[PDB]
């Protein structure tokens, strides 16, 4: 009757420590009448470590020093297994009933981890393989949103075979200045450049291509940055909106008309890309007042200071409640899958 | 110096026996100076079985009785491991250097297996997570092709929440008759109906929805069925075209102009969906002579009688050669990934 929640967290990414803090916060909130936690952390080298709740972190109360305890207690997965799918290299691991994956980095976010969980017949929180993969490839994601008649910033995408052919003059005739250059898989922070003159382009394009084989060159979007949390599978619900001041203000200072249409666009975007469980949708609200999709993020932060849970808190859904609902959604999808 | 090729084959699908026959054919052709095979078959129940080359099948020479030898020799995967990633439940399995996955069925084809292989740091043949996932969701696939300015049959997509609202009259005003109804993930053979009158619709829609949570309702396309094999990663090449007579005729009886533009459309489709390694592209050539994309299939058959290898054979690429090139492409991608 308690159900066992396998928290998988950490990962090879710059957001590793944010994942560590999400895990702790989630662990502290997990409804102890419904759920028991099993903790599997992933190293900055990609190695998996089973840990006790009481000792999964080093320097937990020091944000400059917080690290995973690399217990060396390894995990094996039995593809196709229907019970004890996750097994200790070496004696026994509690049966996991649902996985709540919060692994930032390429593999944890792009559908690879989701595929592994599917192979092991484990229910899990968040978007499936397709929704994760599409959302993470910003090129594919913009193309799908564009097809759904949602507004995205004008953009061109280069691979290395085609990046050597890039003409700044033509790109700036089409997209303007400044240009935003970023790798297609990742590209919030890492490998990103705001190019202000055509001279700076060649370097931005080269830096982006060190992080991915595909690079986006995007027009600027002038407008207010608004963020909206979505939750659900087939009938998603949208939270109150928050405004980024440059630092988030909840609820945003916008009309009810305007919050409602942002909420509507957030749900439509989430449906188009095939998201499930949760996502944060970031938009620009222009002068204007056209609404343009900036990003759909299928792995939001789950720390107590993160935007996604704060948006739900401001909509009257408490953290504990939010975690419980995400786990319910994961089980609902899983069971529905089981009849197909 | 020999490199070890893990053939993973079988799967929970109607195409299980076609996979068994592909494995045998591949094993027989594998260049024995470059590659040694390791054989992992997946049951109709989804269970994995390591087998010897000499004894992986029951009734091998009987197409009515050919089955996997369910040796009960289990496999474990060590996510994040960098060597001996695939391990025997129970003593030792050869190091696999590249996986050639030919598992038909939802998990083997929709990016889930590819995600598992990525998690285990194994190079593998065929499309990655995104390309597999997009190709397999026929809805998402048509939307992406439509956005790439490729012609697809007019269509509407329903989920169960929306399928109860389906109005035949409006669908037939928009799409015509006959209508083709099919589940979005799968839907070549299974769950498919040609509805010839509006009365037959309700049953088609209900049958499709037993196989997936999303169902496509597609217009008919009048035209000749032409199939073209694609091979490659970043610069794909296209084979000579074959014609389905209703039974394939290679090379198809069409102009060079027409074969060339089909070949061009096949490559463009393959690029749009983010395919890698191989795919077969099926098109309709209309009166006309507009070319409409019917399907992009990222897991073609590999038996000696299968269309995909026959199209390459007719283009001057022998079976052994084709397998070797697929494995080279898998290694090339893997290494390129390793610098990002």
């Amino acid at each position: 009757r308690k159900i066992r929640v396998g928290l998988i967290f950490g990962g090879k990414s710059a957001e590793h420590e944010v994942s560590l803090q999400s895990a702790r916060n989630i662990l502290d909130a997990l409804d102890p009448q419904r759920f028991e936690p099993v903790l599997i952390g992933i190293d900055k080298q990609g190695q998996w470590h089973v840990n006790d709740p009481d000792s999964f972190l080093l320097h937990a109360d020091d944000p400059a020093r917080i690290a995973l305890h690399r217990s060396g207690r390894g995990v094996a997965l039995l593809p196709g297994a229907q019970q004890q799918q996750l097994r200790p290299i070496q004696q026994a691991l509690a049966q996991i009933d649902v996985v709540f994956p919060i692994v930032h980095g390429t593999l944890g976010e792009d559908g690879s981890l989701q595929g592994l969980l599917r192979m092991a017949n484990l229910p899990f929180v968040g978007s499936g393989v397709l929704g994760s993969a599409v959302a993470m490839d910003k090129d594919m994601a913009k193309r799908v949103l564009r097809d759904a008649r949602l507004a995205v910033a004008p953009f061109v995408c280069f691979d290395r075979h085609t990046a050597a052919h890039a003409d700044v003059d033509t790109l700036i005739a089409q997209l303007g200045l400044p240009l935003f250059v970023k790798p297609a898989n990742q590209g919030s922070s890492v490998g990103v450049s705001q190019v202000r003159t055509a001279d700076a382009f060649a370097a931005a394009l080269a830096l982006a291509l060190a992080y991915d084989h595909k690079v986006l060159v995007e027009a600027a979007v002038a407008g207010r940055e608004i963020e909206c949390a979505v939750l659900g599978n087939a009938v998603p619900h949208a939270s109150v909106c928050g405004e980024v001041v440059v630092e988030i203000v909840i609820p945003a200072d916008i009309d009810a008309q305007t919050q409602q249409r942002i909420q509507q666009i957030a749900v439509q975007a989430y449906q188009a890309l095939g998201c499930a469980g949760m996502a944060r949708v970031d938009v620009f609200l222009c002068a204007d007042g056209r609404i343009v999709i900036n990003e759909v993020n299928t792995l939001p932060g789950f720390t107590r200071i993160s935007v996604y849970p704060k948006l739900w808190q401001a909509s009257g859904l408490d953290y504990r409640g939010l975690i419980t609902r995400l786990i319910e959604l994961a089980l609902e999808r899983h069971t529905d899958d089981q009849l197909l």
